[PDB]
C-alpha cells in the first residue's frame, strides 16, 4: 500500500490527545457551549475500545482495562483543560458500523460498562461529564433504513444501573413516539434525532403537537449543495407550498408527544434547555476543500433553522482536531484560525435563537481515506497494523 496503516506509537496518542486539547480550547473560546469526545460508530478511539480492531500489547491493549486508556486520557484532559461540565461522550456499544465488533462479541458490554463505571467514579470525585451520548442497538448501522440493522439482543440499559448523570440516546427515535414516551419516563433521559432533523427544521414543534414529518433524501445527506441541506420546510411552509400526505412520510401515525418529559427542562453542563428533543452530531459535508472550512454560503443558515426551538440543544456534525485526524476533504476542522472564523458565526447563530451549541470532536483512524491523507503528507493511523476494516 502506498499509506499502509499505521499502529499508533505511545508519543503519537499524545499529540492527538494535545490536539483533542487545543481544539477544544478552540471550540470554547469561539463561543461554543461545550464539546462531545466521539467515541464512538468505529472511528479512531472506538477503534482502540473494540477488541476486533484493537490487538495491541502495550498498555492500550490487550485488555479492557487497557482498551478504555486512550478514551479515558481523552477524557481527563479535556476535563482538566476546560472543565467537566463542557465535556460529553459518545459510545455506541452495540454498533457494527465501520467493522466494529458490536454484540457477536461477548465481552462487548463489559468493555462498556467498564468505562461508565470509571465515569461514574470520576463522577463521584466532583468530575461528572455533562452527558454521556448513547447510539441504541436500535440502530447498528446509520446508512441502513429505519428498522434494518435493528440488534435485538442487547440494550444499552446498562449503563444506567452504572452512570448516574444525564443520558443522550439516539437511534430510530422519531418514527417510533410510542418507545419514546416510555423512555422519557426516566428523568434523566434525553432523545437525539438525527434523519429526521435533517429533513424537519422543525422537528420539536412536530414532536410536540404530533405532526407529519418531512420525508429525507439520503442522496443530498453527503452533497456539496444547499439542496436537501437548507431547502427542507417547516411544517406551515409545506402547507403553503401544496404539501399533502405524499410529501409526507407514509403510514406514519404520530404522537403529540408535549404531555411527556421530553417537553420539561433540564440542565445539561451549563446550558438550560428547554425541552429533552437533542440534534446528535450529523455529518453534511459542505465543508470547503482545501482547509476544511465551515461553509460561508449555508452552514449559518443550516445550523440557524434547526436552532430554531428555543433552549434546543444541538451537538455539531464531527469536526477534526487536525489534519492527521482527518481524512475527509468536506468535513469540516477546529484547528485553524480561518475555521473558527466561520464556527464563531455558526455558534452566534445558534444563541440568537437562544439555543446551544457543542462541538464534537473527531478522529478519523482506521475510517479515513489513506489517499487523501497520503497527498497531505499524513500517516494512515488505528490501533493496530494487522487488523483492517472490511
Ligand atoms: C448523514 C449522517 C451523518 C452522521 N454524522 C455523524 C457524525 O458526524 N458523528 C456522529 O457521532 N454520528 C453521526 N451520525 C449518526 C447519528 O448521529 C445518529 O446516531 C444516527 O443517525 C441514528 O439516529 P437517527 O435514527 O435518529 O438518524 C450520522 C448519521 C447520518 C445519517
Amino acid at each position: 500500500a502506498n499509506n499502509p496503516q499505521h499502529s499508533l506509537t505511545k508519543d503519537e496518542i499524545k499529540q492527538y490527545i494535545k490536539e483533542y486539547v487545543q481544539a477544544a480550547k478552540n471550540s470554547i473560546a469561539a463561543g461554543a457551549d461545550g464539546v462531545e469526545i466521539h467515541s464512538a460508530n468505529g472511528y479512531l478511539l472506538n477503534q482502540f475500545l473494540d477488541p476486533h480492531s484493537n490487538t495491541r500489547t502495550d498498555e492500550y491493549g490487550g485488555s479492557i482495562e487497557n482498551r478504555a486508556r486512550f478514551t479515558l486520557e481523552v477524557v481527563d484532559a479535556l476535563v482538566e483543560a476546560i472543565g467537566h461540565e463542557k465535556v460529553g461522550l459518545r459510545l455506541s456499544p452495540y454498533g457494527v458500523f465501520n467493522s466494529m465488533s458490536g454484540g457477536a462479541e461477548t465481552g462487548i458490554v463489559a468493555q462498556y460498562a467498564y468505562v461508565a463505571g470509571e465515569l461514574e467514579k470520576r463522577a463521584k470525585a466532583g468530575k461528572r461529564l455533562a452527558f454521556v451520548h448513547l447510539v441504541e442497538p436500535r440502530v447498528t448501522n446509520p446508512f441502513l433504513t429505519e428498522g434494518e440493522g435493528e440488534y435485538e439482543g442487547g440494550s444499552n440499559d446498562f449503563v444506567y444501573s452504572i452512570w448516574k448523570g444525564p443520558v443522550i440516546r439516539a437511534g430510530n427515535f422519531a418514527l417510533h413516539p410510542e418507545v419514546v414516551r416510555e423512555e422519557v419516563k426516566d428523568k434523566r433521559t434525553l432523545i437525539g434525532y438525527g434523519r429526521f432533523f435533517i429533513s424537519n427544521p422543525d422537528l420539536v414543534d412536530r414532536l410536540e403537537k404530533g405532526l407529519p414529518l418531512n420525508k429525507y433524501d439520503r442522496d443530498t445527506f453527503y452533497q456539496m449543495s444547499a439542496h436537501g441541506y437548507i431547502d427542507y420546510p417547516t411544517y406551515e411552509e409545506a402547507l403553503k407550498l401544496g404539501w399533502g400526505t405524499s410529501s409526507f412520510v407514509k403510514d406514519f401515525k404520530p404522537q403529540a408527544l408535549g404531555d411527556t418529559n421530553l417537553f420539561k427542562p433540564i440542565k445539561i453542563g451549563n446550558n438550560e434547555l428547554l425541552h429533552r428533543a437533542v440534534i446528535p452530531p450529523l455529518t453534511r459535508m459542505r465543508a470547503l476543500h482545501p482547509g476544511n472550512i465551515p461553509n460561508r454560503d449555508w452552514a449559518v443558515e443550516y445550523y440557524t433553522q434547526r436552532a430554531q426551538r428555543p433552549g434546543t440543544m444541538i451537538i455539531t456534525e464531527g469536526a477534526f482536531i487536525s489534519p492527521q485526524a482527518g481524512g475527509y476533504d468536506n468535513a469540516p476542522g477546529v484547528w485553524s484560525e480561518e475555521q473558527m472564523v466561520e464556527w464563531t458565526k455558526i455558534f452566534n447563530a445558534i444563541h440568537e435563537k437562544k439555543s446551544f451549541v457543542w462541538v464534537q470532536l473527531w478522529v478519523l483512524g482506521w475510517a479515513a481515506f489513506p489517499d487523501n491523507l497520503a497527498r497531505d503528507g499524513l500517516r494512515y493511523d488505528s490501533a493496530s497494523d494487522n487488523v483492517f476494516m472490511d
